């Protein structure tokens, strides 16, 4: 162990998420349950629109609705600000601009609240097309795989990542999503500020034969690499 936080994630832990959003004024709730193990790097979560219809694509969230549960290597366990901010957590800010159409803002905070894992969101969604690929559902139900690079920030005492995301669009186009993000520990306790290194993502979306709300199943993995030793 190399952080206090890092010894919260020995084994499997339960998850909490709760997800707030308005986009172009359309207000819905999400809430997903399941659990993560930072040992695996594998993170199972089914997720329900407990307001209806989801007014967005749910491939559009997933990045918004946990990167302490990535696997970190031996050898880059000092690298691992997240967990390192636990268990009082970190915030998660996000802003991703949908090429040619709107952008989320979100907000979420990531910490334990009893032995529970939780990460609470607030999104809010502007400038949208109506007849875009967002809110007219144009997007394909599943999710590529990335790399997610990470970058200490000193000033904020946290980390930063920019990326792209590509979502496939039914028309045989593709509809990127450019997210900006900070991280900034909730505690004033320390935290680990990282050397340049990346996170290797791959998430499988899928559906639950027996529910019948609007809903997505999860299946991610996340692995860091990118430091030659240590």
């Amino acid at each position: 162990m190399v952080s206090k936080g890092e010894e919260l994630f020995t084994g499997v832990v339960p998850i909490l998420v709760e997800l707030d959003g308005d986009v172009n004024g359309h207000k819905f709730s999400v809430r997903g349950e399941g659990e993560g193990d930072a040992t695996n790097g594998k993170l199972t979560l089914k997720f329900i629109c407990t307001t209806g219809k989801l007014p967005v694509p749910w491939p559009t969230l997933v990045t918004t609705l946990v990167l302490c549960f990535s696997r970190y290597p031996d050898h880059m366990k000092r690298h691992d600000f997240f967990k390192s901010a636990m268990p009082e957590g970190y915030v998660q800010e996000r802003t991703i601009s949908f090429k040619d159409d709107g952008t989320y803002k979100t907000r979420a905070e990531v910490k334990f609240e009893g032995d529970t894992l939780v990460n609470r969101i607030e999104l809010k969604g502007i400038d949208f097309k109506e007849d875009g690929n967002i809110l007219g559902h144009k997007l394909e139900y599943n999710f590529n795989s990335h790399n997610v690079y990470i970058t200490a920030d000193k000033q904020k005492n946290g980390i930063k990542s920019n990326f792209k995301i590509r979502h496939n669009v039914e028309d045989g186009s593709v509809q990127l999503a450019d997210h900006y993000q900070q991280n900034t520990p909730i505690g004033d306790g320390p935290v680990l500020l990282p050397d340049n290194h990346y996170l290797s993502t791959q998430s499988k979306l899928s559906k639950d034969p027996n529910e019948k709300r609007d809903h997505m199943v999860l299946l991610e993995f996340v692995t860091a690499a990118g430091i030659t030793h240590g």
